């Protein structure tokens, strides 16, 4: 119900960074300084910008000192300065709200468009930044556990095919999506930059944001992320995995900053680049679709997200999901999975695999 | 409490084979070999011999066809053919049936004692064994999983005070525990070669096999087993894991073959060589114990195990656990496990970790 | 020189696949097929097309069997149908000899054009091809040394600069170039899809073919490569290697194919997609610029490569470089190269690095 | 030929700790904390006490403010007290220097006996030692390039069949070794600790250290020294590597400390722990005994050991090889390398392999 503008889509590059608030600046920057090993690129009392270890532009994270933890920007960089002229003309052609300015909203970005977008999700794009010394070969400095790139964003909306036309009308192409037999969709995944995804989104109640995803170079990396966390005596901070996907075929892991943003490490998904990529659709059912060896997806992974925040600064109203729910359709009382499409054996009733039950 | 016997105790080198009887050879087969890349030194229609990518004995598991799936031997090797004689007057003075055949009990083993032990499991210590190609640089046959060492065995037994001193006083060391401050010991690890284990006492109704471990030389290989079993579409068979142990220190995944005997499959632990090595206890409360990432035990792990066989080939009769439950107090209604000593926060009343309960 | 055609240019997405004619079919598949692994896509007696792990296009490799070795094609794929017709008129405008197949070359190719380019190297551009099977998930398949991508070209051309302003009109963008105060050129680094480079121009006499880079997820299977070259008694045909790369950042092996077409396995270079991403310029006496170590660069690097074919299967003649010789002035009797810059300490004159000298 | 004792020899644990003398400890220190990430257990202005991450006894390196770099004791722990009279006994029977001090000769090590042995090395022997927290799970610690365990010394000695007898009525197990078709040996390998070997003799002008070895978890930590050395812009201090062995099969690297002592970094052999574990003999002319793949050794790798200490801290004499150098075989303009034995094709003459002559 999003319709195409006549406007052309601004050219989006990738994901860029995102504008987490968060309520106490010093835990956070314990967290991904001192947990995660992020990189300073400023900092003051207010706010912290971080940014991954192979990154030239200035920032991939800016954490905001605010009252109420929530997303205040996910940020994508578009082609050219011109491309901030073309996003503001296709938002306002939507009718979206939309704020301009010149001299960006955080430091070391120029000049930014931020708006409301159908969804209700505060999206910058912005061509403008501020270049830093390019770390990637800083192997001085590199951790055990080092975050290489920013990958993605996750955004739960609780209507996923309007969400998706209006992203794919936004250029994004569809890499894979989680369906089940009678036609509902769960799940979609989109990218701009050649790998699987630079958004995705997640049915459920929105907007809300899921997650962000930082890659690692190795599988090895995100373990050390987990034993780190186990020898901090955090462990209960590893919300799920790690893991093997099935959709993206990446590694993963999912952990809680100390506001309860989920973060994502990420790596090894495929190239997506070429326009006739194959998209990928698995069965809501197919328990090998989230994790490929089987693993039980936690609750909490399906129920919570952080809150969303309009222009002005506001905490945006939740829209309930009317589609069926993947966690009562999987994990659920009357929920169902399968390892082998129609086979019993290997099939989970009313519970989730491994033996385990919703707590 | 098992007396120590005057009978000087054999010299144990290191665990060596698993004499496991099967109920279907080819499907265990397609398990040990097409699955899990074992190397086969010799096979028929009634048995099959594999060993691993370093080894240079004959054998490290031997399948064997039979009516009812069970450990047929755990088998040890001893430092000289002496030993072999030396074992026999160590478990005839503990009061133990014995068999001594001078030609072995299976191919490319010589002169072995089998003993039902005071345990009731089916040991055997051999020294001569026909040595085959060692193939730790057959970089050719290497598979991206490969299993390259026998590491361990773990057994189930109901008193495990019991089985440790007995295990001592034939001269294993222990590494590692898992105590309550109540005096209940719930597991015990104990080493010959210097590594964490060659044999461990799980509590639990027995006898009863736990598991027998192989080692890989990565972290790498371990998840290429799990994303192998994807692929094959039997991540049903993946029983817990992948993860890093708490007890041990090793990164670890428990698989289930077609008669659902659980091998683990286990790597980077560290040296317990030296002989004031510090054991560790570990409370049974604390969530990092089993899995050092929190991640909950599956219900199984603690339920179900193989049966075992006398020397005349019947089942072992099973003797039930008295002491207090590792499944009862940490993940059961009435159980408890935390995160850090002492805090709230973070820690699990009557469920598991991750948002999960008993299923 | 070459002059900016009026014309627009195709649309180049990325490397594709190359043509290389072999003379010993047989021995090039054991070579491509069982040393290095890559997945049959289609053979008969003149041919084998092969594919990497995640490739979902027909082929990234073509062997064809013919009376001298040489490379026949490098492929790129374009955007559109529509960009093979725009290629046409790119080069026709360019005075080259084009040569368009509306039913392709090889098989799992439709509408093609081949060209002699301006540097005399043979081009494809095609849209059209059939797709496979994506193995992105066959871990049933996975080797322990699994080429996942095709990933680059590397040309030699005796005029790099003239070579350099041909394909940035073309649409490539350089990323990294190894230069010299004096102001020559010794090799340049170009893209389209995001990596380091998609083609790549290395100073010497040419037109030759230097390498075909696949790569892999991990440095561990580039290792394993390694491994089994040396168990399988051919270590003769590592050419230089295992290393990390200055330019490109990338873990790295140079191999040589029975007709002597040099391979690299590549990995973990970083993202490159940002029209505005820093450009990085070595000095050519800087030892950490093609190896990070400061490992010396084998002189057949720098001297030996593949001929070409024009379009009608002859070998295309060779210009002499008359530029500065790379390695003449970091390796030979009158060159030098440094650890740091100015400090004589770390310092190597008329010869390489690490106590060597040219054989 | 050194006579076997009648007095038994002490029981042999490992080796546990080498005492360097350097010239400058804060240059050291910054090379191994700093660069390398080893822990401190103890420091003060005239000594530096290192471990590494899975140690629990004191320290594995002691660095000592001197005059003269050189080798000022390697250590091997013994099994229990008794064997410190054992050691006494056994070397005053040979006729050696001994000094025994109750106290010890360095901080965290009790009851100890230092030897001038007949090879001019200064060993010790001790049982008692102060234990230390064991940071085997302390991944908050934890660094990319982590040294995780002692592994090894290598002596050089110029006549190693000598040498080898008295190791071995000394206790430890021969493993490899490398001789040539006329009877020449040139290196061999010894163990007690069930790897490869406690220590090693390489042929060449003696007494000297050649290095000593610690181990890492993965290949990878290897490859990250390197390339942490690169960003440092000391990549000069990379001697050799990194390979995998022939002889070992271990994946390895050399580098210099600041008074170049050589250190190796160590991953990956094998189980030698069974008495009749295989000995394996490689011929000198073989080019993949040493690196696996090929690669030359480095002529410094023949040339270059640090000097060894008598028990009255003065520099002990060196005694010229007379049997055939290793470095003249092989890479010497009369030697000769094959990469298949008897082929041609792959051999090198009077120079290195990979194109390379000496510097
Ligand atoms: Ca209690
Ligand atoms: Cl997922
Ligand atoms: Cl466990
Ligand atoms: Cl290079
Ligand atoms: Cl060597
Ligand atoms: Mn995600
Ligand atoms: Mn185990
Ligand atoms: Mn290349
Ligand atoms: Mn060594």
């Amino acid at each position: 119900e999003i319709p195409k503008p006549v406007a052309p889509a601004p050219d989006i590059l990738r994901c860029a960074y995102a504008e987490l608030v968060v309520t106490d600046l010093a835990k956070s920057r314990n967290f991904y300084v001192d947990v995660l090993g992020l990189h300073v690129s400023y900092e003051d009392e207010n706010q912290i910008y971080l940014r991954s270890f192979e990154e030239f532009i200035h920032h991939n994270l800016v954490l905001t000192k605010g009252p109420v933890a929530a997303l205040k920007a996910m940020a994508f960089r578009v082609r050219t300065p011109e491309d901030v002229d073309k996003a503001e003309a296709y938002y306002q052609e939507l009718g979206c709200r939309t704020e301009r300015r010149k001299d960006g909203f955080v430091k070391g970005i120029g000049d930014a468009l931020r708006v409301e977008d159908p969804l209700g999700f505060p999206y910058e794009f912005f061509f403008e930044t501020t270049h830093v010394e390019r770390l990637h070969m800083r192997y001085d400095l590199y951790s055990a556990g080092e975050l290489v790139r920013l990958d993605h964003f996750n955004q739960v909306t609780p209507d996923v095919p309007r969400g998706r036309k209006y992203l794919e009308d936004l250029g994004f192409r569809v890499t894979e999506d989680i369906q089940d037999d009678e036609g509902t969709t769960y799940a979609a995944w989109m990218h701009r930059k050649g790998t699987v995804h630079d958004t995705a989104l997640t049915g459920g109640n929105g907007p809300r944001l899921h997650h962000v995803a930082f890659s690692t170079h190795e599988k090895h990396n995100i373990i050390q992320i987990c034993d780190k966390m186990g020898a901090l005596r955090i462990s209960d901070r590893i919300e799920r995995g790690p893991g093997r996907h099935g959709v993206s075929n990446a590694f993963y892991l999912y952990i809680l900053d100390p506001d309860n943003h989920r973060i994502e490490i990420y790596t090894q998904d495929y190239y997506t680049g070429d326009p006739d990529n194959p998209t990928i659709t698995w069965n809501v059912h197919d328990n090998q679709r989230r994790d490929w060896w089987g693993n039980p997806v936690v609750p909490s992974w399906y129920t919570e997200a952080s809150k969303v925040l309009d222009l002005d600064g506001n905490v945006q109203e939740i829209i309930e999901r009317t589609d069926d729910s993947e966690l009562e359709v999987t994990i659920g009382a009357d929920g169902f999975s399968f390892t082998r499409a129609g086979d019993e054996d290997g099939s989970y009733h009313g519970q989730a695999s491994k033996g385990f039950k919703l707590g």
